[PDB]
């Protein structure tokens, strides 16, 4: 796909409208080897956005760049980080994203355990973003503790939605080999048939990095840590002794190979574990140290 026709096809989806006009105030925060990010403020709103401003001829996997614009410009919820609008500017693309500023879950999780409030407080957020996302036919697939943004005030939302994808009545499930190594599903990676169930066991994989600090398998090669998970029964915690039979019974339904027996995003909103999710002030300290 050459760079003119990948413009033509973003032509056809990308909002209408020229963000040159539209926009004010920029201020670069941020600069990767294909764009830069700006914040920004639109004009009759006053809303604050962070401009990720693309080039499109550095990009690569640029179908992901399409992937995202198409799913998401049409799904909105409180613990998904919203994407306002994308523009095709020129030669770039530039997306205009919800700005959070509490960082990742990683940067805490790495350093600290979490109690079981805290985790439960992360599990809920993370969840209504699944249930709602899941109810639409939208499958994530890349949950992680760092697709996890916090913000300063203790908010929970899920981020990078590059490897998502949309299932319909037509085409009811993917096959695709996608998501990151240690927390991929085991249907993913024997290249099944799935639907939005991998996104449970990622989920499950990220609940064990909350209690221990890292998934299961991490000192192993991503190539030898997927052959363990596509052969092997679920992974446990090390640190099984410290957890409640409550948030036992919540992982063990999440860590469960047949996709069938899995549970939803939506039977564990209902699980009695959440009855221990806390006000977002439980992580706000937390978020200010890291
Ligand atoms: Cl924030």
């Amino acid at each position: 796909v050459t760079h003119e026709q990948f413009k033509a096809a973003l032509r056809m989806v990308v909002d209408q409208g020229d963000p040159r006009l539209l926009l004010d105030s920029y201020v670069k925060i941020g600069e990767g080897s294909t764009g830069i990010v700006c914040l920004a403020r639109e004009k009759h709103s006053g809303r604050q956005v962070a401009v990720k401003m693309m080039d499109l001829r550095k990009q690569q996997r640029r179908e992901l760049l399409f992937n995202e614009v198409v799913i998401m410009r049409d799904y909105q919820h409180f613990n998904v980080v919203e994407m306002y609008k994308s523009y095709l500017v020129g030669e770039e693309l530039w997306v205009l994203m919800e700005f959070l500023q509490g960082g990742a879950l990683t940067d805490i999780v790495s350093q600290v355990r979490l109690n079981e409030e805290q985790i439960a407080t992360v599990c809920e957020a993370v969840l209504q973003a699944l249930a709602y996302l899941h109810a639409q036919g939208v499958i994530h697939r890349d949950i992680k503790s760092d697709s996890i943004l916090l913000t300063l005030d203790g908010r929970v939302k899920l981020s990078d939605f590059g490897f998502c994808a949309q299932i319909s009545k037509d085409v009811p499930k993917r096959k695709s080999l996608v998501g990151t190594p240690y927390w991929m599903a085991p249907e993913v990676i024997s290249r099944s048939l799935y639907a939005t169930e991998v996104d449970i066991w990622s989920l499950g994989i990220m609940v064990i990095e909350m209690v221990d600090g890292e998934p299961p398998y991490f000192s192993d090669s991503p190539v030898q840590a997927m052959k363990r998970l596509r052969d092997s029964p679920p992974p446990k915690l090390k640190n099984s002794h410290k957890v409640s039979p409550v948030l036992r019974d919540f992982l063990e339904r999440m860590l469960v190979r047949d996709p069938q027996e899995r549970a939803t995003a939506q039977e564990l909103l209902d699980h009695p574990f959440l009855l221990q999710t806390g006000l977002p002030e439980c992580l706000v300290p937390l978020i200010q140290l890291y």
